[PDB]
RNA sequence: CCCCCCC
RNA sequence: CCCCCCC
RNA sequence: CCCCCCC
């Protein structure tokens, strides 16, 4: 059955259309050199409203690849979004969709955030320290990958665990810039991608294009390093059931665990057929996810679910577990191994 | 999962594109006989400022390699920067980028010590002690080979490292110019490797042009030994983990460490699928490096420290050792079959 | 309906 | 996120 | 970094 629903899902001969009368906005890669400074001025202030910031990180991402290229991933995303180009005025930027009151906020609290660091300090400003460094666009992209990595998660997981990681992860650019708030950002970077979700797909685009870069710096080698931690996102079950394989668990053997095993080969069938796109489909919201889905073999998701409570893998999984003796049995035999 | 990642970040139809708006300098073959010069008065002399030695390295190798190979090497590094060749004036050498007040500095500092140098002694200076040796270019590319091999270690470690380990590998050198500063040129070094990273590029192509010639000097043997010393860089763990294996460690047959070697086999997989460029991704800082990380496995990684550590290879590395207990036992096997 | 941990 | 010793 | 004896 699962592998003709599939065969249905992907062999349609039309085309869906969505968003007709919507429009979006890039920027060009003429204008990068001024992006960049936006995304940066973004970073080493205190900033009361952080609304945007997501936006001009995909505007960043825009001048990366170019208007043209951005268009095309747009439209074979499946939506049919007008892109409108992003112009400059006095030079600031005229961003649309972004207000103009928000980009001059922006501009006018890190140009008063520099002169308060330059009149009191000593006047030795480092290169990184200034908003016109060129990874600025490249560490606000990271937090925006490290929500990324949780868009299947719940919006107050998916910020607890940016913020938290951010520390770590960006430890750098937060010696460099100490005041950026990464949870306004996170925030911002949550609202982008559940209201335009074709910018998730021009987010997997842009990590594309700099993963099969020849070089990059190191922003863009975290970068790259968190997008792929965003791999299997809302797929934690399938890992989780090779992990169980891997570690022969005794209660696999189970009649039911055996009795489900065909279809969940099936399952595992079908990822195999999808391929490497396959890991993203949580993540773009395809709605070809789902097929994915162990929910139909309690016994076999029970089992893999005590495997990984055994081992400690589970850590704080929400997921639920539908047999509760096989994840008993599973998690007292996961222990007794680990011991 | 890891096949294809590699497969999603290897197969891409769409080329990146960066630094578009900047540009880099270059210097013909036919200026070589003068860079050679340059490249010299940077040595013997005690300079206030040695903050371009990098870019005159550079600057030798451009004319080693030629121009067009240069303008070429970068721009398949996936940077768009546009070379500017270099001119002369009234005679010493225009570089961009470099102040022409810098090379008059140089220029005249070296001129002084040798005018110092002569006057004093007994004017009996040797072919080799003076700047216009041929070997002055690459007695300063070794300082920059030494600080090469380091550029995955941080910055104090890599110009620590750089001196002690020029003190001797450089002695000869170091004789022959007794007032060489080896912290400052590796310092410029390292600034020229972080900030221009297409130059990590242009300096690999170096030494593999350097290494498939048919002869050579005993400078470019060195600077092949070092360049080649550098290869394994930013990947200790994986070279630990075969040492690990070859040491029939019996930790390595746990369960938990049983458990991920499948994983484990896949990363060296994906190592020998990427192939002869797979050393120099963190070298070049590919972001494509990162897939060879073994952090999803970290038993395995405990069980590979705590077996450097019983053998004494660690020294004093600073990776982490998630599970202690693993490491111990590890440790205290690896001194037992060492003793 | 699906998703849900850690890195 | 990744990296981190010695030669 | 490498090399290093004798014939």
């Amino acid at each position: 059955d699962l592998s003709y629903k599939h065969a249905i899902l992907k062999e349609s001969q039309y085309t869906i259309k969505r968003d007709v009368g919507t429009t979006t906005a890039v920027t060009p890669s003429s204008l990068q050199q001024e992006i960049t400074l936006l995304c940066g001025e973004i970073l080493y202030a205190k900033h009361a409203d952080y609304k945007y910031a997501a936006e001009i990180g995909i505007q960043y991402i825009s001048t990366a690849l170019g208007s043209e290229r951005v268009q095309q991933i747009l439209r074979n995303s499946g939506s049919e979004v007008q892109v409108v180009l992003t112009r400059t005025y006095s030079q600031m930027l005229d961003i649309h969709g972004v207000e103009k009151s928000w980009v001059e906020e922006i501009d006018k609290e890190a140009r008063k955030t520099m002169a308060t660091l330059l009149k009191e300090s000593s006047g030795n400003i480092p290169q990184n320290q200034r908003p016109s460094a060129p990874d600025t666009p490249i560490i606000l992209l990271c937090v925006g990958a490290l929500i990324f990595t949780k868009l299947a998660s719940t919006i107050e997981v998916g910020l607890e665990t940016t913020v938290r990681r951010a520390n770590r992860v960006l430890s750098d650019a937060l010696k460099r810039y100490p005041r950026m708030d990464i949870p306004k950002i996170a925030r911002s970077f949550y609202d982008l991608f559940e209201q335009k979700v074709y910018h998730r797909s021009l987010f997997i685009e842009y990590g594309k294009a700099l993963g099969s870069s020849s070089t990059g710096s190191k922003a863009e080698s975290l970068f790259v390093n968190i997008f792929m931690q965003a791999y299997g996102a809302g797929q934690t079950m399938l890992r989780w059931g090779v992990i169980a394989r891997s570690s022969n668990n005794i209660m696999l053997g189970h009649v039911s665990v055996q009795a489900e095993l065909k279809q969940v080969t099936e399952v595992y069938d079908l990822v195999r057929e999808m391929g490497p796109e396959s890991g993203l489909l949580h993540l773009r919201q395809s709605p070809k996810a789902g097929l994915l889905s162990l929910a139909n073999c309690p016994n076999f998701a029970s089992v893999v679910l005590g495997n990984a409570s055994g081992l400690g893998i589970i850590g704080m999984y929400r997921g639920r577990v539908p047999n509760t003796e096989l994840f008993s049995a599973a998690e007292s035999y996961a222990k007794s191994l680990k011991e």
